[PDB]
DNA sequence: CTACCGATAAGCAGATCTCTCGATTGCGTATGAA
């Protein structure tokens, strides 16, 4: 182990594989800004987000 | 004889979570100053 230095209970299963990375790499937040008056829809306008009709259930 | 309405095959409106990007915006034809 790298924090207590001891030795782990089993021999760990260790090896090399090949490993891919992925292009899906998104968040967002608003306070005031666009605005039906209600507030603009998209991420990249500084819109904000749709309480759906499941979230007011 | 017959007015009314309850047994019988068929026409109209309506239906089926959230988010990010990218792309795109039918096709046509006439008047009048020179």
């Amino acid at each position: 182990s790298g924090a207590t230095g001891e030795e782990l209970r089993a021999d760990i299963y260790v090896g090399v594989v090949y490993y891919q990375r992925l292009r899906h790499m998104k968040f967002q937040v608003r306070s005031t800004g666009p605005v039906t008056m209600q507030p603009v829809k998209g991420r990249k306008r500084h819109g904000g987000i749709r309480v759906g009709e499941m979230e007011r259930d």
